[PDB]
């Protein structure tokens, strides 16, 4: 149903300065920046830059340790679903911590996914909606909807809202009805994070109807 896609030759081992660039590659993405899926994985970076940091030290140790593919999944994980690497700096962010909870989530996202599908359920009928539909669309009242309330409350993972979005089109309507700012910040990741995402529409809307009619049934 849903799979991350990843570097190329993703067994290989790559030295401190190949780690480096690949964490700003994939920093570069998930700001928006650039495209890692349009430019397979491949970025020329500053060497200036890269000398200033007073952190390389970092980038040597991951590079020692880890194949590409770890570190693509490091990377990824404390990007997009870490608010410390947000912002602060990855060696600042407690990443590999983060990263070693992440990886446990990610193997079991079809359970999760049906986990927050009931949950979301549930949510709908204690706000008493007239219909599902009105948790997932956008209200311009308060310039948000519920479903993107529940992402910000984390009650929610940020591959089960691309994973509705697969069949519901959420992000991409968002997107057209508002400027509001803190939607944004968290549309820029979620497009992000889509890109890099290969998920079968099909099947992520077979296990949304089965759950919800397990739910109302
Ligand atoms: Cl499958
Ligand atoms: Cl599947
Ligand atoms: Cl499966
Ligand atoms: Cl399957
Ligand atoms: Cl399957
Ligand atoms: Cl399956
Ligand atoms: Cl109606
Ligand atoms: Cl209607
Ligand atoms: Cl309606
Ligand atoms: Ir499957
Ligand atoms: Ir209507």
């Amino acid at each position: 149903m849903i799979k991350l896609r990843m570097p190329a030759g993703g067994e290989r081992y790559i030295d401190g300065k190949s780690v480096y660039k690949l964490y700003l590659m994939i920093k570069q993405h998930m700001n928006g920046k650039y495209d890692v899926i349009k430019y397979n994985w491949c970025m020329r970076v500053s060497d200036a830059a890269y000398q200033k940091r007073r952190d390389k030290y970092f980038f040597q140790k991951l590079s020692e340790k880890y194949k590409l593919k770890e570190l693509a999944l490091i990377f990824i994980s404390n990007l997009v679903a870490n608010q410390d690497a947000w912002i602060g700096d990855i060696s600042d962010a407690d990443a590999l911590v983060f990263y070693r909870e992440y990886i446990g989530r990610l193997k079991q996202i079809k359970f999760k996914f049906e986990e927050d599908i009931r949950n979301i359920y549930y949510f709908s009928k204690k706000v008493e909606v007239s219909a599902f539909k009105e948790i997932f669309e956008y209200n311009p009242k308060v310039q948000s909807s519920y479903i993107f309330k529940l992402l910000q409350s984390n009650i929610i993972s940020f591959e089960t809202f691309i994973l509705l979005d697969s069949f519901l089109n959420i992000i991409d309507k968002h997107d057209e009805q508002t400027d509001n700012l803190v939607w944004n910040n968290y549309s820029i990741k979620l497009k992000a994070y889509r890109k890099i995402l290969n998920i079968d529409s099909q099947k992520a809307k077979n296990v949304f109807i089965e759950t919800v009619k397990s739910c109302k049934y």
